[PDB]
């Protein structure tokens, strides 16, 4: 069990992005995952479509909200996993409206998956879990995120999953051990679009629902 893992600086993670006013927190939380599979498979970093989620795929609600392990099926069913670039399917639902789904001949595949876990609900097997496959698509209650502007959050209402985000590492070398989290809320937002949570008392309601996708 290391001591810290991140995994933006081990190349895993892409820029931070914005939701904007569209309930597609789901998307964000999966694409990070996927983007992160994809990576560790030995792919080249890409950031992918959340846009091909929130417009395409049926079993989710678009700006109404998803789940993400739905959104890996939905890309398992009718896409073979095949999920397009983010350049080649830009993101334009943060004023809330969904436009139809594109099949474009422009759009351009950026990465495939082939499956999908839901990991033991269990915050030390999550960070075992983390140290050796990479970020993890998680959901929690972000009250606590709304007057968040930075350093190590001690003290998170637990009280209902509202928000959906990527846990990317965790450090226990200091005194509070740590959690670090890619919100969807833009680069300004937080530490530079990152917030870190303490470890170890399932802060946030964390553990509750760790998932992930499987790249070959
Ligand atoms: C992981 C989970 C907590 C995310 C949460 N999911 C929902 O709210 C949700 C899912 C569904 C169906 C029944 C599956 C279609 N309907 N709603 C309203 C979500 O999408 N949130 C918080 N958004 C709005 C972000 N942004
Ligand atoms: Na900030």
């Amino acid at each position: 069990v290391p001591d810290a893992v991140d995994w933006r600086e081990k190349g895993a993670v892409t820029p931070v992005k914005d939701q904007g006013a569209c309930g597609s927190c789901w998307a964000f939380s999966a694409v990070g995952n996927i983007e992160g599979q994809w990576y560790l498979a030995g792919h080249e970093l890409v950031s992918l479509s959340e846009q091909q989620l929130v417009s395409c795929d049926d079993m989710d609600n678009g700006c109404s909200g998803g789940l993400m392990l739905q959104a890996f099926d939905w890309l398992l069913q009718n896409t073979n996993g095949h999920l397009h670039t983010e350049d080649s399917y830009p993101y334009v639902s943060g004023n809330g409206y969904v436009p139809e789904c594109s099949n474009s001949s422009e759009l351009v595949v950026g990465a495939q998956i082939d499956g999908h876990v839901l990991i033991g609900s269990s915050e030390k097997a999550m960070a075992a879990w983390l140290a050796k496959n990479g970020p993890i698509a998680i959901a929690l209650d972000a009250s606590s995120f709304m007057s968040y502007k930075s350093g190590v959050l001690t003290a998170c209402i637990g009280k209902q999953l509202n928000h959906g985000v990527l846990l990317v590492g965790y450090d226990m070398t200091g005194e509070v051990p740590y959690w670090v989290i890619k919100n969807s809320w833009g680069g300004d937002w937080g530490e530079q679009g990152y917030v870190r949570v303490v470890m170890g008392v399932n802060a946030c309601l964390l553990s509750e629902y760790p998932v992930s996708a499987h790249v070959r």
